[PDB]
């Protein structure tokens, strides 16, 4: 079908573009019939890919932000087997405001919940995710709690990589990347991008999904220098 050509014309325009080397990330663009109509939150919302995984963990550079002071959480991820080379930076808040683009060094930002309001531009990977540190409740040796806990860490940020993301708007359209180039082939781009079309567009799935509104008018593929190729008309 169509798509599939799509797909096809976008790997090979990155493989004889010169331009599209360092073309990495490719994201589908849907426009939608009326505006998503939510206030801007600028806060990842996690779509998920059910058949095959975004990324992993151990694929991308990863800045964590943290309660201030750090030095705790920095100390006991990186001394423990299952997160130690985890994270590329682990800082506070404070050191963050204090460099304020920012994320140029990292393919992935994730801050503790508890500081995400103290943060410092629209098509931006690098916008950070919340996450916990602790558990909220731990069922297993009730006796002790964990400011940090690096298995629960990491869970989270299994769960990052592997999915994708969007960022709710008042927009008429919605970017999402769907695939690596090289890394995911056709069809595994392809399940990912009626993953999030599936998601976004179940009402049974709200108030994360199905939040498309007025139907989809089209759906385009594109890398950052490439040409916008249409999946759907």
């Amino acid at each position: 079908g169509l798509a599939e050509k799509a797909l096809k014309a976008l790997i090979l325009q990155c493989e004889e573009n010169p331009s599209l080397k360092n073309d990495k990330d490719i994201h589908i663009i849907i426009n939608t019939g009326k505006k998503m109509g939510i206030n801007r939150d600028n806060i990842p919302r996690i779509i998920p890919l059910t058949k095959y995984k975004l990324f992993k963990p151990r694929d991308l550079n990863i800045l964590l932000i943290t309660k201030d002071p750090s030095a705790l959480y920095r100390e006991t991820l990186t001394k423990d087997e299952h997160t130690s080379e985890l994270f590329k930076e682990i800082i506070s808040v404070k050191n963050l405001r204090r460099r304020f683009q920012l994320y140029k060094d990292f393919d992935l930002v994730v801050a503790d919940y508890r500081v995400h309001h103290l943060l410092p531009y629209h098509g931006s990977k690098k916008l950070p995710y919340m996450i916990r540190m602790s558990k909220e409740v731990k069922l297993k040796r009730q006796q002790m709690v964990e400011k940090c806990d690096p298995i629960y860490v990491r869970a989270q940020l299994r769960s990052i990589c592997k999915n994708t993301s969007y960022i709710p708007n008042n927009d008429n359209c919605l970017s999402v990347r769907v695939g690596y180039i090289q890394k995911h082939s056709i069809p595994e781009i392809l399940q990912n991008i009626q993953d999030t079309i599936n998601f976004l567009t179940d009402k049974s799935k709200r108030p994360q999904g199905g939040v498309i509104k007025g139907g989809i008018i089209s759906i385009f593929v594109k890398t950052s220098n490439s040409t916008s190729l249409p999946i759907y008309q």
